[PDB]
């Protein structure tokens, strides 16, 4: 019930400002009556999520575009939306008053805010750390004797992970994915750089490392956490470059297939955590579908793999028929996830631009596209990072919805958290997509689902500088007429009955 407190960084849109005792917030939903629909709109001229309620009358007035909802034809089903728990994102939360982080995390999780149900865990360090660890540095230790979990983990991601949990609408789930394994377990002996595991798949090497999986899982069901799925390793083609700058571990499309079917695999299913899922690649999807081809075309590794992660930076350019959708064709029984976005990555560009519209309009964009190539989720990186897109103990490049300015004890919401919200706020997991025709090519983004009550979701993004008059029809109710405002987003819901 509080509206946002825009404020201008000399970018094309404001921020919303947050502090220990004030931030933007929904009240809990209201759903309408059968012939009334509820818009919820965000523009680059300053509104953010603002509801409105109209008619679907019987009458079509509008002479424009037309699309049409075809709840017949069914698609995917939603998994969910989220963020990354990184220990930068963590550090950052937690340099917030008490009450400045609750704020913060019900923004995120909160039916007051735009309810997230995934959070991605990292399996010790990465670049987005202030230092480099593994769970496990202590030298060959091959049964894992002295793995631990650092106070990263206990008494920060760990904790802010429960009170997210707490708030949360809907039940959340956890994915766990590792940067780099311990350096004694790799040709390299170091954190990063071009370096793989040690050895073959089989091996003592190979072993230790699935069972580091499992000692993860087990640490963490220690303290209450249980996860949904892991990755079998954050972009595996990154180790595989000379010069990889942060923590990586190198994995061929055959060696990660071999190292699923002979170790993690086996590891995990003869492991208590056997429910836990497995994603294979969670790199980025112009290495789709070879890697795809070369992992589930193996009996013996496709059997582990409940589905592919993909990473995607928006900053560039990449063909989502000729990777997404030609991988569902070859193997449309095996999910396709978004376990990582990012932006802001351009040379020329500030990591982070307060207020930026744009990258507010890359996110929608690229989970409109996702989600019209079969993909049943989306994960952003860093929940938060301050001003200058750290800490990052490599180098800043990326932007985050959320940025915390501690010495103020104040956090911005970034256009790219509305973005994001107009799909998480809206779309519960189980929600499906469904058929939504355009009349007539236009401009617009568009992409429609319903929920498991059967209630009606469209969400329209309108990324040119022109208003575009709309009528959405829905053949079991009737004409919703509106008008799509150059630079905005909108997510419509109505009850179908
Ligand atoms: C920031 O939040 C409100 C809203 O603008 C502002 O009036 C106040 O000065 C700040 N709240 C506190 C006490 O942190």
């Amino acid at each position: 019930a509080r509206p946002c407190i825009p404020k201008s960084f000399g970018y094309s849109s404001v921020v919303c400002v947050c502090n220990a005792t004030y931030c933007d917030s929904f009240d809990p939903p209201t759903f309408p009556a059968l012939g009334t629909f509820s818009r919820y709109e965000s523009t680059r001229s300053g509104r953010r999520m603002e509801l409105s309620m109209g008619p679907i009358q019987a009458n079509h007035t509008g002479t424009g575009l037309l699309l049409t909802l075809q709840p017949e034809q069914k698609f995917q089903k939603v998994k969910g939306f989220g963020g990354a728990m990184t220990d930068a994102a963590a550090l950052n939360i937690l340099a917030l008053s008490p009450p400045a982080q609750n704020l913060l995390l019900k923004s995120y999780f909160s039916e007051e805010g735009i309810g997230y149900n995934i959070i991605r865990v990292p399996m010790a360090s990465c670049d987005f750390s202030i230092r480099t660890y593994t769970y496990a540095d202590t030298p060959d230790d091959f049964q894992l004797h002295n793995f631990s979990l650092p106070e990263e983990d206990t008494k920060l991601k760990i904790p802010l992970i429960h009170r997210a949990l707490q708030l949360a609408q809907r039940p959340v789930s956890l994915l766990a994915s590792p940067w780099t394994s311990p350096t004694w377990l790799k040709t390299n002996g170091a954190v990063n750089g071009k370096g793989s595991l040690k050895g073959q798949p089989g091996d003592i090497y190979h072993q230790t490392w699935a069972r580091y999986f499992v000692k993860f899982l087990d640490a963490y069901a220690e303290h209450k956490l249980q996860f949904w799925a892991v990755t079998a390793e954050n972009e595996p083609s990154a180790g595989l470059l000379s010069g990889y700058p942060f923590q990586c571990l190198g994995f061929t499309p055959e060696h990660q297939r071999d190292f699923i079917a002979r170790d993690l695999g086996p590891t995990l299913a003869n492991s208590t955590h056997h429910n836990v899922r497995l994603l294979m690649l969670d790199d980025q999807r112009l290495l789709l579908p070879h890697w795809a081809k070369v992992v589930l075309t193996d009996p013996e590794a496709a059997k582990y793999v409940h589905g592919i992660a993909v990473h995607w930076y928006l900053d560039f350019l990449a063909p989502a028929k000729a990777t997404l959708g030609e991988t569902h064709r070859l193997f449309p029984n095996t999910m396709l996830f978004a376990s990582e976005a990012c932006v802001g990555s351009k040379f020329w560009e500030q990591s982070v631009r307060l207020g930026s519209w744009d990258r507010g309009m890359q996110y929608s964009h690229s989970i409109i596209t996702n989600l019209l190539y079969h993909v049943v989720g989306w994960t952003d990186w860093n929940l938060a990072l301050n001003p200058e897109g750290g800490p990052n103990w490599v180098r800043n490049f990326v932007d985050s919805p959320i940025i915390v300015d501690i010495t103020k004890d104040t956090f911005y919401k970034q256009p790219m958290f509305y973005h994001l919200g107009h799909f998480s706020k809206f779309i519960p997991e189980g929600s499906q997509r469904v058929g939504l025709v355009a009349s007539q090519k236009n401009d617009l983004d568009a992409v429609a689902l319903m929920h498991p009550d059967g209630s009606a979701v469209v969400v329209v993004l309108n990324r040119s500088s022109k208003d575009v008059p709309l009528t959405i029809k829905d053949p079991a109710v009737g004409f919703l007429e509106t008008i799509s405002p150059g630079y905005s987003i909108h997510t419509y819901l109505w009850h179908r009955q």
